[PDB]
Parts: structure tokens; sequence; C-alpha cells
């Protein structure tokens, strides 16, 4: 596995990360900068994800987005060769 970081620009109070890598769970993300910031060490290869923010589900429209098996909006990337690189 690869350290990961993921970044919320978008704004808000409380936000979390919730993807495919945690069973969709909610982890909650670290206020830093006016942003949001969460590190995980992830394998290579594909990964969805989505930001629970106040409250409210939101997708990055600023990374690739897929729609689920649900039928909902998700991000996707890739994570590849670099430790440290952002999403
Ligand atoms: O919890 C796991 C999950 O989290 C994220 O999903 C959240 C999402 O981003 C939010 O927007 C919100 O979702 C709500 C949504 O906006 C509403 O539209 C409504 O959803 C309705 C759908 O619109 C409608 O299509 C229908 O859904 C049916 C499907 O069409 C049908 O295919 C089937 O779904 C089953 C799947 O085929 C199956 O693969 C399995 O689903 C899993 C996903 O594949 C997987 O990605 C992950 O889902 C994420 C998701 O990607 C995130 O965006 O986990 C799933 C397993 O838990 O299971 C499905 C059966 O449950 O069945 C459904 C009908 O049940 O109906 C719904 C009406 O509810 O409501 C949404 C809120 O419930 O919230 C979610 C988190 O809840």
């Amino acid at each position: 596995a690869r350290p990961t970081v993921f970044r919320w620009t978008g704004g808000g109070k409380e936000v979390y990360l919730s993807g495919s890598f945690n069973n969709w769970s909610k982890l909650p993300m670290t206020r830093s900068q006016n942003n949001f910031v969460a590190i995980l060490d992830l394998p290579e290869g594909e990964h969805q994800y989505k930001f629970f923010v106040d409250g409210q589900w939101t997708h990055d429209p600023s990374e690739p987005i897929v729609t689920s098996q649900l039928g909902t909006v998700n991000n996707i990337i890739q994570v590849k060769k670099t430790d440290f690189e952002v999403f």
C-alpha cells in the first residue's frame, strides 16, 4: 500500500471521507489550511470515494466521477507509484 492524500477544498465545517477502501464508512477529515485532509495507505489501482460534508453527500467536481451500481455518483481515482499523491 502507498500513502495517499485526499483533500476536500469545497468548504464546510465538518467533513468525512467515505470510499470503497473503508467499506463506505465515514472517516473524519482533519481541518487544514481552510481545507480538509485525510491520509491513507492504499493499494495501487482503482478507488471510489465521496464526501460527507456537514451532513450532505457530495462529490468533488474536480476529480473524475462515475455512476455506481447503486445509482449514485462517486469520485474515482487511480493510485499509482507516487507516495503522498493528492486526490
Ligand atoms: O452505502 C454505500 C454507498 O454509499 C454512497 O452512496 C450514498 C450516495 O452517494 C448518496 O447520494 C445517497 O444515495 C441516495 C441517492 O442519492 C438516492 O437516489 C436514493 O437512491 C436510490 C437510487 O436512485 C435508485 O437507483 C435505487 O437504487 C437501487 C438500484 O438501482 C439497484 O441497482 C440496487 O442497488 C444495489 C446494487 O446493485 C449493489 O451493487 C449494491 O450497492 C452497493 C454499491 O454498488 C456500492 O457502490 C456501495 O454503494 C455506495 C455508493 O457507491 C456511494 O455513493 O455500496 C452498495 C451496497 O451497500 O447494493 C444495492 C442494494 O442496496 O438497489 C437499489 C434499491 O435499493 O434506489 C434508491 C432508493 O433508496 O437513495 C440514496 C440513499 O439511500 O446515500 C448513499 C448512502 O446511503
